[PDB]
């Protein structure tokens, strides 16, 4: 068990570290077309998927790692803005689809590293979604969360929607 967690950690390190080193020289606002960037998320998702439980949702909708993020707002003000955007965003059905988009917003706000730290420091509630020996409940959680700082300097900008029918 302890092995599976370490795998993701080191895997996340390269993601961040590399992504930063790749963004440094690049010197320009990144977008949803940068392979290294998209690579980061995938890794992140697997980290947030390690240790999940069953869906307690009344409507029986397994939110996966979405739920664990729905708590972020109830910990940091700046989160209640993006955690709402995804919702008021049509075309985005699947819960995981919301979480993936959420991260992108937390990435733009450069508050990602912050939020994550908030969760780990609240294993009192973060235990509802994750097991007792989950990644987000272990050292790796804090470690990676403390490393996501180097990403604050990154200037991303993803596309969510756009209208032009109204005059």
């Amino acid at each position: 068990m302890a092995n599976e967690r370490m795998n993701l950690m080191n895997m996340a390190k390269l993601s961040i570290k590399g992504l930063i080193e790749s963004a440094l020289n690049l010197g320009r606002t990144l977008d949803s077309d940068y392979a290294p960037l998209q690579q980061f998320f995938v890794v992140m998702e697997h980290c947030l998927k390690h240790g999940l439980k069953a869906k307690k949702t009344f409507l029986g909708q397994n939110k996966s790692f979405w739920g664990p993020l729905e708590l972020v707002e109830k910990l940091v003000p700046e989160a209640a803005e993006i955690t709402a955007s995804v919702k008021d965003l049509p075309g985005l059905k699947t819960p995981v689809g919301r979480g993936r988009a959420w991260l992108r917003l937390a990435l733009m706000q450069k508050k990602l590293s912050e939020y994550m730290k908030a969760l780990i420091n609240k294993k009192e509630l973060l235990s509802e979604f994750y097991e007792v020996n989950a990644l987000m409940m272990e050292e790796e959680g804090a470690i990676i969360a403390g490393l996501l700082v180097g990403l604050n300097v990154i200037d991303a900008n993803f596309c969510m929607k756009g209208e032009d029918l109204d005059s």
